[PDB]
């Protein structure tokens, strides 16, 4: 685990993780819940957590904070009222700020499962959201999720 030689549970894969997730603990049920539903209802995706002490089995697994650039394509971020206050938020942060002013936008997809007070961070400020607690958005909200992460950050190919 960790940083460990011979940990592979998907067969180690040359496709590396897809995205990773950064949540809030006060709101973590809905996490839990979104993970498999995703693999339930998608294009097959393959992810990381920051904390995998947790979660409902869930196949992921335990990579370096300096490496999740080189080991995610992309980072799911859970915008909680929790999450924002949290070292959470930071983390995401600090990994943005290695990326590049404008890309880490785009390599960044906030994920809103509530409606809270706080102001939000220049380093996200709501690029693209999808709200859960929107029943307008949540019907294939799973698989809409799951689409924007089978599709590799941007890479315009799929028409444009």
């Amino acid at each position: 685990m960790g940083i460990t030689t011979l940990d592979d549970p998907l067969g180690h894969m040359p496709e590396r993780f897809d995205a990773f997730i950064c949540y809030c603990p006060s709101d973590i049920q809905f996490v839990q819940e979104m993970i498999r539903q995703l693999e339930q209802t998608n294009y097959r995706l393959k992810l990381c957590v920051s904390d995998r002490d947790v979660l409902p089995g869930t196949c992921v697994w335990s990579i370096a904070s300096e490496l999740i650039e080189k080991r995610c394509r992309r980072m799911v971020v859970v915008v909680s009222d929790d999450y924002l206050q949290s070292k959470e938020c930071d983390f995401q942060t600090k990994f943005a700020l290695s990326l590049s002013p404008g890309a880490h936008q785009k390599r960044l997809i906030p994920i809103k499962y509530k409606a809270m007070k706080k102001e939000f961070p220049s380093i996200l400020r709501f690029i693209t959201v999808c709200d859960y607690t929107n029943p307008c958005t949540k019907s294939w909200f799973w698989t809409r999720l799951a689409k924007a992460l089978s599709l590799p950050l941007e890479h315009h190919h799929h028409h444009h």
